[PDB]
């Protein structure tokens, strides 16, 4: 409740998505995930569905918070407020909200917190060929991913002042547990183009099928109905948290190119790593020495962006987002010069 004036702020305009999550960063202190996460689960009233207290939330969002790496350029506690935001306005849609139910807003939210707990800095890849204690453990599958969602858990269950998950039903925290399991393990990227295919087949084309007969009552049912069963919903929420996760090139000018820099920087640390180990370099073109940074953006955007944003917008109907990676595409392009 009693935030400082900087903090509170830069946490204004939250429910937009021209947000400056960078000030909020610099205010405070490299702490943006407790200060934002205190706002967003409590508009949602996300307590009052855990039945959690404030002091619970805070050791929580704590614990979690100081996991992050600050060390990392990219993967830190201010990529998923990032991510948090993104996903809380995604929720806070019209097409969302009466898709989903309250119990799916919830798993969102704090998905969305820990689906980069403990990032080293590094790539799945780097992990299986390095033969780090984590890819032993993991058998060179989700190495990473898997281990943000069980290191959160041991986090938040391990300690009694920091579980948020103490006061809830047997039933309810499991089917809590398996969705938020399974949107984190969904930003796995080797799984990308499977999880953009199946929200196209089971969704988008149904609905399209479906809308070709009218603004009818008895036919919105038929969209409502179909879209708000337990298998369309989850790919639903594997999409959500897909898309928030890489929002950056749809952001503002400003941010979208802090971004690009950071994860940029973030590669040529690995590069550099995997050449004086003698590992084998599975990211080349990304090197310090040799990579431009417009170019390797404009082919981000066209592999893994652009169809799954498409997709996501003509469900969710996303006009300031698509406008904003119209003109931030445009720049990359711009920066050429030659
Ligand atoms: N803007 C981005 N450019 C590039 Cl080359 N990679 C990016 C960008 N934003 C996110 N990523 C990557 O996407 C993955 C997460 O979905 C991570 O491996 C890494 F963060
Ligand atoms: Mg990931
Ligand atoms: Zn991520």
């Amino acid at each position: 409740d009693d935030v400082p004036p900087r903090i509170a702020r830069a946490m204004e305009n939250e429910e937009y998505w021209d947000f400056d999550i960078f000030e909020l960063e610099a205010a405070t202190h490299n702490r943006p995930l407790i200060y934002l996460g205190l706002k967003m689960f409590a508009r949602f009233g996300i307590c009052e569905f855990l039945h959690c207290s404030e002091s619970t939330l805070r050791s929580w969002l704590q614990i979690i918070e100081a996991n992050y790496h600050s060390s990392n350029p990219y993967h830190n506690s201010t990529h998923s407020a990032d991510v948090l935001h993104a996903t809380a306005y995604f929720l806070s849609k019209e097409r969302i909200k009466e898709t989903l139910d309250p119990i799916d807003e919830v798993a969102a939210l704090i998905a969305a917190t820990i689906h980069d707990v403990d990032h080293p800095g590094r790539t799945n890849s780097f992990l299986c060929n390095a033969g780090s204690e984590l890819a032993i453990l993991y058998n060179d599958t989700a190495v990473l991913e898997s281990h943000h969602a069980a290191l959160a858990f041991q986090l938040t269950t391990g300690d009694d002042k920091c579980n948020i998950f103490k006061n809830m039903e047997r039933n309810d925290y499991r089917t809590l547990r398996q969705g938020i399991i399974d949107m984190v393990l969904a930003t796995e990227m080797t799984k990308h183009f499977e999880h953009v295919n199946k929200f196209v087949n089971s969704i988008n084309k149904p609905l399209a099928t479906l809308e070709e007969n009218g603004e009818t009552d008895k036919n919105q049912e038929v969209i409502n109905t179909m879209l708000r069963t337990p298998e369309n919903r989850t790919l639903i929420k594997r999409m959500l948290i897909k898309c928030a996760d890489v929002s950056n090139p749809c952001r503002p000018l400003q941010y979208c190119i802090e971004w690009a820099a950071r994860i940029s920087e973030e590669y040529f640390s690995q590069t550099d790593e995997e050449k004086q180990q003698g590992l084998p370099v599975v990211m080349p073109v990304f090197d310090r020495n040799t990579c431009s940074i417009p170019k390797s953006q404009i082919s981000f955007i066209d592999y893994f962006i652009t169809d799954m944003f498409d997709a996501w917008d003509a469900f969710v109907d996303l006009p300031d987002l698509m406008q904003h990676l119209d003109n931030n595409f445009k720049y990359w392009k711009g920066l050429d010069e030659m």
